[PDB]
């Protein structure tokens, strides 16, 4: 297996986005994972509509700006037979009626794959598939104010995750003394947050913040 992986250098990853004050993290994580897999299939990177998911995927069990799950989002695209582009169905950070238009669909999937709840299994997935949707425990001040380095929060929970994000890679870092391996994570709080919107999460440290507990990707 490769010791370092960064799917951004292969063209799989769109720029960082900003969910605003809508509880839609799960839809940004989902589009991230589907953007990657659509590029792997077609070689074309096209930003996907989170508003589409927020407004339309309630029947799959999502609750708009009040929360949701990436797997439910992947299920919607399969069930719906399409998902509109970001440009055709832009993000409003509020929940509304469904405005999906199949003429502007640019993506599809055939279900999804759940990764075993093991950081070694997530490593294999990231190395061979592409960006992977994961949930983390993000409810700590240290996460809000993160700037640089490998993020480690001693009070992080591996079993009570509350924020969907996207693992685009992993690697090693010796610029810091007390930690070394990290997962490279794309967040959805804009470019001002963290390291241009990304965070290095501690890897192989008691499944830190639960990053390997709810990992999945769509089938395309
Ligand atoms: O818990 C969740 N879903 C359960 C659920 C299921 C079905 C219907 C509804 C809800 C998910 C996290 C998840 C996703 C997949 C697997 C496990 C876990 N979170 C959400 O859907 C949004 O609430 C998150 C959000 O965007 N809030 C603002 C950002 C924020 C800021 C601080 C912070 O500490 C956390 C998040
Ligand atoms: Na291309
Ligand atoms: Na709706």
């Amino acid at each position: 297996a490769p010791r370092s992986v960064d799917w951004r250098e292969k063209g799989y990853v769109t720029p960082v986005k900003n969910q605003g004050q809508c509880g839609s993290c799960w839809a940004f994580s989902a589009t991230g994972a589907l953007e990657g897999q659509m590029f792997r299939k077609t070689g074309r990177l096209i930003s996907l509509s989170e508003q589409n998911l927020v407004d339309c995927s309630g029947p799959q069990g999502n609750e708009g700006c009040n929360g949701g799950l990436m797997d439910y989002a992947f299920q919607y695209v399969q069930d719906n037979g399409g998902l509109d582009s970001e440009e055709s169905y832009p993000y409003e950070a509020t929940e509304e009626s469904c405005k999906y238009n199949p003429k502007y669909s640019v993506a599809n999937d055939a279900g999804f794959v759940d990764i075993p709840k093991q950081e070694k299994a997530l490593m294999k997935a990231v190395a061979t598939v592409g960006p992977i949707s994961v949930a983390i425990d993000a409810g700590h001040e240290s996460f809000l104010f993160y700037k640089e380095g490998i993020y480690f929060e001693p009070d992080c929970s591996s079993e009570d995750m509350d924020h969907g994000v996207l693992v685009v890679g992993y690697g090693f870092e010796s610029t810091e003394s007390d930690n070394n391996k990290y997962w490279l994570v794309k967040n959805s709080w804009g470019e001002e947050w963290g390291m241009g919107g990304y965070v290095k999460m501690a890897k192989d440290r008691r499944n830190h913040c639960g990053i390997a507990s709810a990992a999945s990707y769509p089938t395309v």
